């Protein structure tokens, strides 16, 4: 039998933590993709639709991580492309058809197996139209890319040189349908919080009757993105014709103080396990007490960079120890204290 | 015997609703095409004239749907091209002649059967200029594409490599007339409403006598587009020469509230029938009461995206059900209430 949403979600939970609603969206799409793939116009119903996904969230929230972990468990082909390196059908940078070419490399040029594949795009915000730009210009990077992707997300056939061709002799191209291919676009949008505030609060009134902002901190990013709608993205720069192709939307909440503590212990590829393996080959053990982990959470959130801004807190601390650890000998275990993170103390070394 | 406008329309009515004005235009065109085709280049009126079509409508109004349904009932060959990949002067992206060679794939390289074919182009607004000025730089994906299409829509013979050729020795091309070929170039224009508003509004004086904008919602997109003329498209960026080749114009209206309710039940490919088939294979039925659909219609128009942005509403509510439905057993029927769409309530489930 095929997988289940609870089973596929249980697998992603091993590699991803603190994203409940986001994992549900991907499970239903993947679980539903196998159904549409298994019965293509072989049931009472016909003209089976499609529902792409648009992932939105802050930096270091786990958007790019879900696509990578999904490829491990996914059977059908999967790719991880980008939108920054695309041009508008003819310029020197790149064409949209390169995405389909990368899919065939993993599918071994199996057209029947490539149409049933999944596609992922990262950094979609980088192709967002600048709301007030000079009218006499052409946005090949941002407007052109969206315009080109319109027919792709809907379904069409695109010429793809198989293997690049030996020489001019062949001069042929392969047709690859895209009506059944899924697309998972995602990218951290910048400045979107400001747009929703103008529409939602509708205040900022210096007068008496108008209600002034109670505090400096308001409109929580996690709670603000939840109130997103397609009309908000139009003011951002995206075209409604493009967003209509991606009905589903997923709002990822930012990291929490308790979530960061679990990311270092529960996952298998956590940074603590990475450094533990870094010293394991060196014949040296490692320790990370909970009294130090909770302290690191406050340091990371202050950076406002996300989970990816955590190595700066760890490597800045262990820089001194790693520098002189190889020269030192007869050292078996290392102990990390809360004070070391603060920088007022030196980590203890266990001789042996 | 040939089809009729009433007979051909009835077939489109099964797949399209609320587009009576646009349906009559395509019926007369295809009907006149057969009569124009019945005469083997000889009639009382020598050199019969041609009349192309320019479909204009909002986003997700049903333009691409008509071209797809038309090819099913149409006997003569049909193609579904796009103006996104075209580049003039033989650039690396694509050439205009690709449309012709693509048409032969459907006709199996039959010139006499291909000259009587129909052509459809989407995203025609993508190749329009930004201002009335001629240009400031070489606009490959723009006015240059229109200049190349001028000769093609009037009539000429374009070189076409038959089958691509085995190698360089063939070095020949086939000539294919285009004076008799029909062309349906239509795409949702963006920002056209404001351009037309300046022409008909007559300005907005700040004094008493002048007429100010009554409400925020005034001069709807559909009512406004009906007042479109060729001179308005010149300020948009299209050249009058290209517009002269497209005398006919079809103004599609925006989807209404009651129109969306009919689209979910009457059409064969409606979303209600799609999800009904999605659960039919799972041995589970589905229901959608009328009280739930009226609320969904109000939510879709709020998104300002059309019917294509309807899946976002249905997928949000169903998400919870689809996630735990496979794990759940002894479940045969699901009922969706109006409250479920709002999110206050949970969809009722039936066990047995
Ligand atoms: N939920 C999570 N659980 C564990 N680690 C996480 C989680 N979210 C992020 N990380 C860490 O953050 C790293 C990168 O996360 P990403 O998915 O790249 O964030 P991102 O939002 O995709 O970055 P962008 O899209 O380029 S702004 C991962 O390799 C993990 O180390
Ligand atoms: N009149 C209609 N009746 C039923 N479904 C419709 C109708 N119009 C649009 N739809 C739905 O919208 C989908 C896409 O319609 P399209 O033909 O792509 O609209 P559109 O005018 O082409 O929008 P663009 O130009 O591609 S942005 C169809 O597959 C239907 O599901």
């Amino acid at each position: 039998a095929l997988p289940t949403p609870h089973e596929i979600r249980n697998h992603l939970d091993d590699y991803v933590i603190g994203q409940e609603q986001a994992k549900k969206v991907l499970a239903v799409a993947v679980y539903n993709h196998y159904k549409r793939l298994r019965n293509g116009d072989t049931s009472n119903g016909v003209e089976l639709g499609k529902s792409n996904i648009l992932l939105i969230g802050p930096t270091g929230s786990g958007k790019t991580l879900l696509a990578e972990t999904l490829a491990r468990l996914l059977d059908v082909p999967f790719t991880m492309a980008d939108a920054t390196t695309l041009t508008e059908a003819g310029y020197v940078g790149e064409d949209v058809e390169n995405i389909i070419q990368k899919l065939l490399q993993k599918s071994d040029y199996d057209v029947q197996k490539a149409q049933r594949g999944i596609v992922y795009i990262d950094q979609i915000d980088k192709i967002s139209r600048k709301s007030d730009n000079p009218s006499i210009t052409r946005d090949v990077s941002g407007e052109g890319v969206q315009q080109a992707l319109l027919k792709l997300i809907e379904g069409t056939v695109a010429a793809v040189p198989p293997q690049g061709g030996r020489k001019h002799p062949q001069q042929e191209f392969l047709q690859v349908d895209t009506s059944k291919i899924l697309f998972i676009c995602g990218g951290a949008f910048a400045g979107l919080d400001k747009v929703i505030s103008h529409r939602v609060e509708t205040g900022s009134g210096i007068g008496f009757g108008a209600t002034v902002k109670a505090k400096s901190d308001k409109a929580s990013e996690g709670e603000l993105l939840a109130q997103v709608e397609p009309e908000d993205l139009i003011k951002f720069g995206l075209i409604p014709e493009f967003i209509g192709r991606l009905p589903v939307v997923a709002t990822l909440n930012e990291l929490s103080e308790e979530a960061l503590i679990q990311i270092l212990k529960e996952p298998k590829n956590a940074l603590t396990k990475q450094y533990q393996a870094l010293f394991n080959l060196e014949g040296v053990d490692l320790e990370f007490r909970d009294e130090a982990l909770d302290a690191i959470a406050k340091k990371a959130m202050a950076r406002k960079t996300g989970a990816r801004g955590l190595r700066s807190i760890v490597e800045a601390a262990l820089l001194d120890t790693m520098y002189d650890l190889p020269s030192m000998e007869d050292v078996e275990k290392v102990v990390i204290d809360e004070s070391v993170i603060d920088g007022q103390s030196e980590p203890l070394l266990i001789y042996g």
